[PDB]
């Protein structure tokens, strides 16, 4: 509406290279690990820690229904509320 102020509900959209966030060996990835650090030193929520969970619970999620696009995901600090992280599957 008319009311700048401030939008407290963060959505921080990372993406991960389809092909090997569906692999072993995925820390390799030059990129999965560049987008997981450009969200990383001010993520809202934790950091480093918040890379490992969401990057593992992606994985999971990917290859448990392998012919999904993106998926949303809640931090695990729900407490933390506004925030939501949108894990992306760009196909590299």
């Amino acid at each position: 509406g008319s009311a700048m102020g401030h939008m407290p509900a963060v959505d921080v959209e990372i993406h991960f290279p389809l092909k090997r966030i569906a692999a072993e060996g995925y820390a390799e990835d030059e990129l999965l690990l560049n987008q997981m650090g450009k969200v990383n030193d001010t993520p809202e929520e934790e950091g480093m820690p918040l890379r490992a969970w969401v990057i593992k619970c992606a994985h999971e999620a990917l290859e448990k229904n392998p012919k999904i696009r993106e998926v949303y995901l809640k931090p695990r600090a729900v407490k933390n509320s506004s925030v939501q992280f949108h894990v992306i599957f760009d196909e590299e």
